[PDB]
């Protein structure tokens, strides 16, 4: 028997801790892969829709939700931004944790952006997108509520976005996504697979 | 707007089965079909595709399974009929044929097999007796693990070179169940498949 690419099963995906900043996040080790947002961008629903689960991160904030796809490979919600009426004092600390957590984990290896696909590139999606590029992270742009355009418009704000990311120096890659009509999972997938493939050499 | 759904497979049921296409539920809605020879892999690819230990069993009956409303997986037995007569085995290959060429509703067939001995026993027919009926063939390279990554590439090219002889649509794969490698390959040509949806069902 010899190594393969396995195809993780995201449906038994669970929850596993919350952590209100990033000193009280569990080890680094293992595989971390991020998501972010502008809040309403459609990160949960994205999430619930991978993970066939109603309410993965169980909301009734700025927490920050870990999830384990298995032993040393995990999901992590992170707290999404615009903050609509905040004050500018919170609202640079948040952003700020947002950047230090993307510089400093040391076990994350890929950072899922969700933007809505009719405005993408807004608030601070291109400061999240540059930071991981500068850290050596990976990123999957998920344009998200695809379904709300019609085939020819969809395909040309993804054709539209995939040369805008050329700007950053990384490797970010840029898919369609509809939680509503459950396509571009397999996209999501398969970025995920590629990620959770890639084991510490420390932990191998 | 409509878009390509990424069907869940872990939630596939049992249906029904039936001794013969003469005793099949009604031909609407799309069915996609498995087969191979005994031993190939099979059982343990739809177990799986769908995450579940014995949705699909092995100790003549075909077995349906369904994804959704109007979307079903099709085992057909597998062939390579050890010391079977040869009247029953005839009988038994005949049926197989039967089902690919008069089943209007069957919109793919995948067939596995042994990556280190593929295109063995009916392999052949089943994958012309596709493409004479128009539907397009994954061929599953299966128990991939047993090879060492440069040799399961070279199968794979061979069969992908040798596949060319057949007048249709052939995708070729690795696959491994004990890996859970190659399930991805195998769910995107299904919701390829499951996309087509019958004109007058629409
Ligand atoms: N049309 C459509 N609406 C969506 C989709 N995903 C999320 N929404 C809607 O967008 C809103 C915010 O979604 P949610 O996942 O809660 O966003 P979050 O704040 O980023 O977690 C809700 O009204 C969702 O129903 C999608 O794929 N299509
Ligand atoms: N190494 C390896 N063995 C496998 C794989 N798939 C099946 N087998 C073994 O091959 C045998 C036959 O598999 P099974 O799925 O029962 O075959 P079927 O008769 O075609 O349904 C069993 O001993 C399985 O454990 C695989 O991906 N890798």
């Amino acid at each position: 028997h010899h190594h393969m690419l396995t195809n993780w099963n995201y449906q038994l995906t669970h929850f596993v801790t919350s952590a209100p900043d990033i000193r009280h996040l569990p080890a680094d080790t293992g595989i971390e892969v991020a998501f972010a947002g502008r809040s309403n961008a459609g990160k949960s629903s994205a999430l619930n829709t991978l993970t066939n689960q109603k309410n993965l991160a169980r909301t009734s904030t700025q927490l920050i939700n870990l999830f384990e796809v298995a032993e040393g490979k995990r999901l992590v919600d992170l707290p999404g931004y615009g903050y609509a009426q905040v004050p500018e004092e919170m609202k640079i600390k948040w952003q700020r944790a947002l950047g230090e957590y993307l510089e400093k984990r040391l076990c994350l290896k890929g950072l899922v952006v969700l933007m809505d696909i009719r405005h993408p590139l807004k608030d601070l999606d291109q400061q999240m997108i540059e930071w991981a590029v500068e850290s050596d992270i990976q990123v999957l742009v998920l344009l998200t509520k695809a379904d709300k355009l019609a085939s020819g418009a969809r395909k040309a704000q993804v054709n539209m976005v995939r040369e805008a990311v050329l700007a950053f120096n990384g490797d970010v890659q840029v898919e369609p996504f509809s939680s509503l009509k459950k396509s571009g999972v397999d996209k999501l997938r398969q970025k995920l697979d590629s990620w959770f493939n890639e084991i510490p050499p420390q932990e191998a």
